[PDB]
């Protein structure tokens, strides 16, 4: 083992809608599980008692490194939520760098709608700062830990490719130049908590959607890997759906489609993608009154579930913007913490169209960008 950047090209699995999730170990001797991958939070957390959705679960007493911390912790997550008990372990990926650390580790003793049935994870990994880890930030996030005890540049990047079985890479400690084509493009992260950015533009089909700028960052916009839909603020909300409506008319859909609580069928191979529209997102860019662009398929926001049937995977959101797992698929989406900027590019694994693509591009001009951040 090198620790080689092909070494972890494909090594991310999941089923469809049940979150990416990579192999890692914890404990000694190394007891192997597969933890969801989490841009959105910041605690490392596994199962470490029964549960019937977990097929296995730390076991912290068959670890000779296990160190006790004598804290509790629970963490809320928009639904689903856990408690447990904080300690710390060594913990590897086998499909990652080549080295071990000793990190904070919370063993999940009870847990409400968390763990999914037959999703294959056991645990999750919070890849976001310490500002917002549980139950404060003084609780060092594991890649934080990571980054200090060796010599893994800090950053990493995430490639979420389609189809369900679904796959992708998580690149810890750089960038795999054959996972994108074209040019990275980067935008600022606004502050280290989230993973937070700043949307300057929305256009849906080359239209400007012409809202206050403020409105598109009201109160936040986060990039989450944990998050399944692209989730839009109350008043975006209804000027995209009006927008999407009105673009597709010529179709019937019922009225609990466009809030996801209905399916929308068509007949195998006949899905009118033409009638969808591309959704553009302008971004902050690295340079004075400077953004640009990533454009978002059809194929993106209509989420295939088990005839060819759809969920609408953009939802209303009273907590900011989220640019879920299915903005990032088909975008190569480099989390450069070092230089602190996210960057975009058109990935590999693109999600296609028979006419369109998916796209980021620029430069683009754009006056008052600073205006766009919610206060
Ligand atoms: C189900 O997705 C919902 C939106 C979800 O809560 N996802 C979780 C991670 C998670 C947890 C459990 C299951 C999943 C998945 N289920 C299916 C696919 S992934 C994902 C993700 O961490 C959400 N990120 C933000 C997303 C937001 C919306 C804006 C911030 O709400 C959140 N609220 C609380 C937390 C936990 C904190 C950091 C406060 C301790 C985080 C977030």
């Amino acid at each position: 083992k090198k620790g080689s950047f092909v070494e972890m090209v494909d090594n991310l699995r999941g089923k469809s809608g049940q979150g990416y999730y990579v192999e890692m170990t914890v404990g000694s001797p190394p007891q192997t599980l597969n933890i969801l991958v989490d841009t959105g939070s910041s605690n490392f957390a596994v199962g470490a008692a029964p549960h019937p959705f977990l097929h296995r679960y730390y076991q912290r007493q068959l670890s000779s490194t296990y160190r006790d911390l004598r804290k509790g912790v629970y963490v809320p997550y928009t639904q689903g939520k856990w408690e447990g008990e904080l300690g710390t372990d060594l913990v590897s990926i086998p499909h990652g760098p080549n080295v071990t650390v000793r990190a904070n580790i919370a063993a999940i003793t009870e847990s409400d709608k968390f763990f999914i049935n037959g999703s294959n994870w056991e645990g999750i990994l919070g890849l976001a700062y310490a500002e917002i880890a549980r139950p404060d930030d003084s609780l060092e996030p594991f890649f934080d830990s990571l980054v200090k005890q060796t010599h893994v540049p800090n950053l990493f990047s995430l490639q979420l490719c389609g189809a369900a079985s679904v796959g992708g890479s998580m690149i810890i400690g750089g960038i795999d130049h054959s996972l994108y084509t074209g040019s990275l493009w980067y935008t600022p992260i606004r502050r280290e908590w989230y993973y937070e950015v700043i949307i300057v533009r929305v256009e849906i089909n080359g239209q400007d959607l012409k809202m206050d700028c403020k409105e598109y960052n009201y109160d936040k916009s986060i990039v989450d890997s944990g998050t399944t839909n692209l989730r839009l603020p109350k008043k975006v909300f209804e000027a995209a759906v009006k927008s999407i409506k009105a673009a597709s008319s010529t179709e019937k859909f019922p009225d609990g489609f466009w809030l996801g609580e209905q399916l929308v069928c068509w007949q195998a191979g006949t899905t009118p993608w033409n009638i969808f529209p591309v959704i553009s997102l302008y971004l902050m860019g690295e340079v004075t009154n400077q953004s640009f662009r990533i454009t978002i398929l059809p194929q993106q926001y209509l989420r295939p579930v088990e005839d060819d049937c759809y969920k609408f995977a953009i939802s209303q959101s009273s907590t900011g913007t989220v640019m879920g797992a299915v903005i990032m698929e088909g975008f190569y989406v480099v989390f450069d913490r070092a230089r602190k900027r996210i960057g975009f590019a058109v990935s590999a694994c693109h999600v296609h169209d028979e006419f369109r693509t998916a796209a980021v591009e620029g430069p683009f001009v754009t006056l008052d960008m600073e205006d766009c951040g919610y206060n």
